[PDB]
């Protein structure tokens, strides 16, 4: 059986985000405050690291390692980082103007590896506030379509969406609409559905937006929750888990994962919920998939912030969720 936690032993990590490779049998760890990727291999519990070069850190670097991603969920040919600005989720100290970046890698990782390209998102925050009135920035996750071109989403200053193209060329202002006020307007997370070939972004504005993916811009596509998703307060990341031949989205509003299941291209979505008493203050983020053989689970990703870069946690749990939240049924028959 699956195991309830996998406990990974890697001082001081705070892994803002976290996904298994089932083909590679390992975790992409963010390193939050070093601003690098760590590999876990939970079989054997060896970990090694993939440094960025100017701008990984001792742990009090500029940028930090925010959101990982897949190309494919399956033998996956890249593996797609974002890197946010120490300073955007400093509300203490906050800028909207600090250095960022996003990073395309080959898979396998080695220690050596060394991004395939890299981008930044100053000009395309300045063509944000240009066109819309207010500067978005805490970049926090990222999706692939198809054909690899990337979506990623601004948390902070207004919900917003760069589109980087699959070879690193063009960073562009994909979509964007205007917040409803509050420390957190944008969206807290992004991912995409192969079924319906659609991005979906949680938080902010409402609970799901949907966009196309066909064109240079998209329109902001709402989607209608049947059922009482509850407030957007605390929203972080969302991710895209394959059930059979359709795609269960699975958010993070601690202490719940909440699951979202369409039937009509995302212009509705049905909603489960769990919640584990771990996740209350565990700096919880994100959900990850896990496979031991053919036996699959869903686990939660903490990053235990309360550690800040140097506080010697050394135990970073990933809490198994209940298998409630993946199974749908749209309807007694
Ligand atoms: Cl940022």
């Amino acid at each position: 059986a699956l195991p309830d936690q996998i406990d990974v032993k890697v001082k001081n990590l705070t892994p803002e985000d976290t996904i298994y490779d089932r083909t590679r049998q390992v975790f992409y760890q963010s390193n939050l405050y070093k601003g690098r990727i760590e590999v876990y291999n939970p079989k054997t519990q060896s970990h090694f690291n993939v440094v960025i070069d100017g701008a990984s850190s001792n742990g009090d670097g500029e940028q930090q390692m925010s959101g990982l991603s897949l190309l494919t969920h399956d033998n996956s040919k890249r593996l797609f980082a974002v890197m946010k600005n120490a300073k955007s989720f400093n509300f203490a100290d906050q800028s909207s103007h600090g250095a960022s970046s996003f990073h395309s890698f080959n898979l396998p990782l080695s220690e050596n590896s060394k991004p395939v390209w890299s981008v930044n998102f100053e000009k395309v925050q300045d063509e944000f506030e240009k066109k819309a009135g207010k500067r978005p920035f805490g970049v926090v996750q990222s999706a692939q379509d198809r054909d690899g071109n990337s979506y990623v989403a601004f948390a902070l200053g207004m919900p917003a969406i760069a589109r980087v193209s699959a070879d690193g060329k063009t960073v562009s202002t994909f979509a964007w609409e205007s917040g409803n006020g509050g420390q957190r307007p944008g969206y807290s997370g992004i991912t995409f559905d192969p079924h319906s070939n659609k991005l979906i972004a949680f938080g902010g504005p409402r609970a799901l937006t949907a966009f196309d993916v066909s064109k240079p811009y998209a329109w902001p596509e709402p989607v209608k929750i049947n059922g009482d998703f509850g407030t957007l307060s605390g929203t972080e990341k969302i991710v895209t888990v394959p059930v059979g031949n359709e795609s269960v989205l699975v958010g993070a509003r601690a202490p719940y994962a909440i699951s979202f299941r369409s039937w009509d291209n995302w212009k509705s979505a049905n909603i489960k919920k769990t919640k584990r008493s771990e996740l209350q203050n565990s700096g919880f983020t994100a959900v990850a998939d896990y496979y031991q053989g053919s036996e699959q689970g869903l686990y939660a990703v903490s990053a235990f912030f309360d550690n800040g870069a140097h506080g010697g946690r050394s135990d970073y749990p990933l809490y198994k969720l209940d298998n409630s939240i993946q199974n749908f049924h749209h309807h007694h028959h």
